[PDB]
């Protein structure tokens, strides 16, 4: 329910598709999330540490899951349980990211 699909074909990486689900948790509207890189969601709470392991997940193309704090447009903190996902197309050329958001502290 709650995912974004991002282009990195396109430069650093747009979001190209949003979920009403995202938007919803997230409080932008689809018009304000459209041609950015999901790094917007990130603030002063937001450990590097994890935001680096994301970095080299892209960069070799692995899935990956990490837990780490975003804000909403407001400046709501919220634990984010995030995943994801590289999608190749049948010549196995990269096409898209999928990454998947679960709001909560799961690991405390
Ligand atoms: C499809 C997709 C979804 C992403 N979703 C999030 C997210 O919900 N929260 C977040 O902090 N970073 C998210 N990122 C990571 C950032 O877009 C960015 O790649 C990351 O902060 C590391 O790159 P940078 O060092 O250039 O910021 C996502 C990346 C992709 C490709």
């Amino acid at each position: 329910k709650n995912f974004v699909i991002s282009d990195p074909r396109l430069p650093d990486n747009p979001i190209i598709f949003a979920s009403d689900s995202f938007l919803e948790l997230t409080e932008y509207s689809r018009e304000e999330i459209l041609g950015r890189n999901c790094r917007f969601l990130q603030g002063p709470e937001t450990d590097q540490a994890t935001v680096q392991k994301i970095r080299d997940a892209i960069r070799d193309q692995r899935e990956i899951t990490v837990q780490l704090i975003n804000y909403t447009k407001s400046g709501k903190k919220f634990w984010n349980l995030f995943h994801l996902q590289p999608m190749r197309d049948q010549k196995g050329e990269l096409q898209y990211f999928i990454g998947v958001q679960l709001d909560g502290e799961f690991i405390p």
